[PDB]
């Protein structure tokens, strides 16, 4: 595809190399297009990036839906969502590229611009879970927005910063996490 | 000393221009040494950075050892240590050199022998906190090593991924976390 097949390119240059570890010229290579095709939908490096981000976060949010089904109590949705967060091939596989981006481009309205849209969807699944937790009364939080951002990131840390130790060790830890967190709420 | 001098010039160069752009030639010139004497001491840029990384980790351990008398109980140190991490990393100079490096040497097994031992150093502080909390009966945790691991990375995510918010709110979520998390141990 025109400006669509190009999108799947950078995605890999970012997951395979990082943000400034991949450039337009680069893209253009396996891309095979002109530095104007990008002009249209992709105004700047940031855009292309901030764009691919959300896209992927969505394939994730989508898989999450087509999967939570195997969880009864919301509390199970919690443990699960975090667990799955570990195995997906979506979004998280370029959270380091984002760590960089957070620096290389923070003297510029993008963080809260389009990147604020992501910040929302990124903590949505948690928001539901927690919110619907008050209903089912599995617990009860008086600031669901705070706890939601909290959970989201911590979990994201457990996923990002431990990508070295074997995959099964990881799954165990994350579960010992959810136990503690959920238990710290009620 | 000529070693320290290298380490001294090297650090600022990295702080002034990131990890990637800083060349050893620069380091040797401004340190007034020789690639020879340099190579003898560190063998590589990658390796040089690591040693600075370690020297820094030891300076951290220092601050923590002094700045922690302001926290009587282990339950308070956990609160203090966490806040401390957020604030200091808000304006940590090398912060950008670090991110470049972790992205510049992810899969590299070798650079990961020390890479981990160092990381392991930050996890110790928590480990210490939790064990002491044990001996005192502030809580009860047997798999200290697991919690310590979870607390380190959970916090890191809270600190790293929350960059879009004002330092007042951040310190708020972080203290909220510390309370919630710490609340799932008794
Ligand atoms: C947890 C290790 N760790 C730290 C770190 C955290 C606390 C103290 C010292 C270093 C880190 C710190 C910054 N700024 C940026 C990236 C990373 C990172 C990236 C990947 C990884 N696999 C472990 C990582």
């Amino acid at each position: 595809n025109l400006k669509d097949k190009i999108l799947g390119v950078a995605k890999e240059l970012f997951i395979k190399n990082g943000y400034n570890a991949t450039t337009t010229g680069e893209i253009v290579k396996l891309s095979e297009s002109s530095k104007g095709n990008l002009y249209y939908h992709f105004k700047t490096k940031e855009n292309l990036f901030l764009e691919i981000l959300n896209i992927e976060e969505s394939k994730w949010q989508e898989q999450w839906k087509k999967e939570q089904i195997k969880a009864k109590t919301n509390r199970e949705k919690f443990y699960l969502y975090n667990e799955l967060s570990l195995t997906t091939e979506y979004y998280y596989p370029l959270q380091n590229a984002i760590i960089e981006f957070y620096t290389e481009y923070y003297k510029t309205n993008s963080i809260n611009e389009k990147m604020n849209k992501l910040e929302n969807k990124y903590i949505d699944a948690y928001h539901v879970i927690f919110k619907e937790g008050n209903l089912n009364g599995e617990w009860s939080i008086n600031d669901v927005n705070a706890v939601s951002k909290i959970a989201a990131n911590a979990v994201n840390g457990i996923v990002t910063f431990t990508h070295e130790q074997n995959i099964n060790e990881r799954i165990k830890l994350m579960n010992k996490f959810s136990q503690i967190f959920l238990n710290g709420l009620s």
